[PDB]
């Protein structure tokens, strides 16, 4: 409503709480949150003055300091970095790809509604699960919602809400299967495996493949075929408060979050996050491509997997 009076800010903060359905513990938290809000406000304003290709805004995270945001919503990957795979049959190659100028699997009805992970380092399950929903639509024609909680609960190579691996989750689904979200809904806490209580799996895939890492072109090819699980560095302020446009940085290559790549255009790769529709462009972000950065911006080309289904 305006920055030129504390009075007007408090009002702004109030209507922002109402917009993001935000209820607090007590008024001691409310005042505290306002300070943080008001701090993030100055930063957003100072930054949307510069003329970048993207801008920030008072999204769902306007409430939180970067430190708190890091801890709660990042580090689904963090963990401790593999060393790249078993060293057997995965990587694909190249030769002569001819892909569309643009791709967006939403427009083929292959993508479910944006999910919210809450404060869990579970993004590795959502990233996986959404590329599974897609691949199945793409092959059988139906779009279904499958269970992130099941992976949370059941994947022994991963660490529940303290991070995990997308490739592991993909691979569980190829060897065992997965249940519908409604049979096994999301609680945002890890519990015991309840796969046996649920009867038959709803679906099973056939395998998983890694895409050649540090290779922009190999990832575009893959996206033109299906959504792909990818990882990136999402702990920065500019990322937290991202509202729209083509994200360009700054970010490092210390990946800590897993998301899904549902498309691309000439200058960007389109990415589905799991922080709900109150973040980004209704839950998505366009990340800049074509810079000849081997890593990709935010280390996007670091570690990419997708499910296989005949
Ligand atoms: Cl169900």
């Amino acid at each position: 409503n305006d920055l030129t009076s504390t009075e007007r800010l408090i009002q702004l903060f109030e209507s922002w709480m109402l917009k993001h359905n935000k209820i607090y513990k007590n008024i001691d938290e409310k005042i505290y949150r306002f300070e943080i809000f008001k701090d993030n406000l100055k930063y957003i304003d100072e930054t949307n003055k510069k003329n970048n290709s993207y801008w920030l805004g008072l999204n769902v995270f306007a409430d939180m300091s970067n430190d708190e945001f890091k801890e709660k919503y990042t580090g689904s990957i963090a963990g401790n970095y593999t060393t790249t795979e078993l060293s057997y049959e995965e990587v694909l190659n190249d030769g002569d790809v001819n892909i569309p100028e643009y791709v967006d699997w939403r427009q083929k009805g292959a993508v479910t509604p944006v999910k919210n992970q809450g404060s869990c380092g579970s993004a590795w399950a959502f990233s996986a699960v959404s590329t599974i929903e897609s691949i199945i639509k793409i092959r059988t024609g139906n779009l279904n919602e499958y269970s992130e909680q099941e992976l949370l609960d059941c994947d022994r190579r991963s660490y529940g809400c303290n991070g995990g691996y997308p490739w592991s989750a993909l691979q569980l689904v190829a060897q065992y299967g997965i249940h519908y979200r409604n049979t096994y809904p999301y609680e945002g806490v890890q519990r015991y495996c309840r796969s046996r209580e649920k009867g038959p799996y709803a679906a099973k895939t056939d395998g998983v493949r890694q895409v050649q890492p540090y290779n922009e072109g190999a990832l575009l090819y893959s996206i033109a075929n299906q959504p792909v699980s990818v990882v990136l560095e999402a702990a920065g302020k500019d990322f937290q408060l991202y509202r729209g446009g083509i994200f360009v940085g700054p970010c490092g290559n210390k990946v800590d979050h897993a998301v899904a790549a549902v498309g691309y255009g000439p200058n960007y790769i389109l990415i589905r996050n799991s922080w709900g529709t109150g973040w980004g462009e209704n839950g998505y972000i366009r990340i800049k491509r074509g810079t000849g950065n081997s890593y990709g911006v935010c280390g996007l080309y670091t570690s990419s997997f997708y499910p296989v289904k005949n």
